[PDB]
């Protein structure tokens, strides 16, 4: 009962509805969840907040998002690997064990990867219409979001923070959803594509004078030490416009960084920057 999948790192063949499944990228995993497919293994040391459940027993521990335990993927035999830009360089390695597909978004094309992500799965385990039920749900989400960003002037900025360190990220970048696809007019159109962005300083904050100032903060995440307020919030930068209609909105980097391209952290996403324009 196979299926083939041609992806951005091969051709894959796997039978639809695969039993095992090990899952190494949360957007996948959270699309999965979204739609009941159970799955069989999970990186629990990187497990987004919005995610814990997949810390039980019941679930397979194959390791970190940047350590994958290859050894236990292999004692447990899957059907199908599913995996993501940090495990790009390992495709060969997770290729041996079973079939991988390979499932990125192409930040050029938010919207249509992640379209394509998810139909994707539709076909593999047989929700095609499901996927396009969510698929629709975050089309009409966005329409909305859209109407309301069209409804003022302002300028956006999207930035990281990693322990006092800050950088930028525009249209076509990691985090340029914002811009590309819900209506808000950048502060800078011509930033550094990186995906972790040209870096900046406080004065290019001032500069350039943004209305609203998207946060990210890594550390949150990544350190296990919430440090973005401390850092965004000086001197140097609080006396922008954004600092002062108290709109520095400070992103949920469980979904932002962690996940993201899946169904529930693409809406999930989409209602953070709505709140942050209400
Ligand atoms: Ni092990
Ligand atoms: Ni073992
Ligand atoms: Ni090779
Ligand atoms: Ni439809
Ligand atoms: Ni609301």
């Amino acid at each position: 009962e196979e299926i083939t999948i041609k992806h951005e790192l091969g051709e894959t063949k796997v039978k639809k509805k695969p039993e095992k499944v090990v899952v190494f990228d949360f957007g996948v995993l959270d699309s999965l969840d979204k739609l009941g497919v159970e799955v069989t293994g999970v990186p629990k040391a990187n497990l987004p907040s919005y995610l814990e459940k997949y810390k039980d027993s019941k679930y397979e521990n194959v390791g970190g998002l940047m350590e994958p335990d290859f050894e236990k993927i292999n004692e447990i035999a899957p059907d199908l690997i599913i995996i993501s830009g940090r495990q790009a360089n390992s495709y060969e390695k997770f290729a041996e064990i079973a079939p991988t597909v390979y499932m990125g978004i192409d930040t050029k094309n938010y919207i249509d990867s992640f379209a394509n992500n998810m139909k994707t799965l539709g076909k593999i385990f047989g929700k095609e219409k499901e996927v396009e039920k969510e698929l629709e749900s975050i089309n009409k989400q966005i329409e909305a979001v859209k109407a309301k960003a069209e409804k003022t002037s302002g300028k956006a900025l999207i930035v990281l923070t990693t322990g006092g360190k800050v950088s930028a990220y525009g249209p076509g970048s990691r985090f340029g959803i914002i811009h590309d696809v819900l209506g808000i007019k950048p502060v800078d159109a011509n930033i550094e594509v990186s995906t972790h962005g040209q870096s900046i300083s406080f004065e290019y904050i001032a500069e350039k004078n943004p209305d609203y100032l998207f946060v990210v903060d890594r550390d949150a995440v990544v350190a296990g030490k919430p440090s973005a307020k401390q850092t965004i919030e000086n001197e140097l930068v609080k006396k922008t416009n954004a600092y002062k209609n108290n709109r520095i909105i400070y992103l949920n980097p469980n979904y932002w960084y962690l996940a993201g391209g899946g169904l529930i952290s693409v809406a999930e996403m989409i209602n953070e920057v709505e709140k942050g324009i209400e």
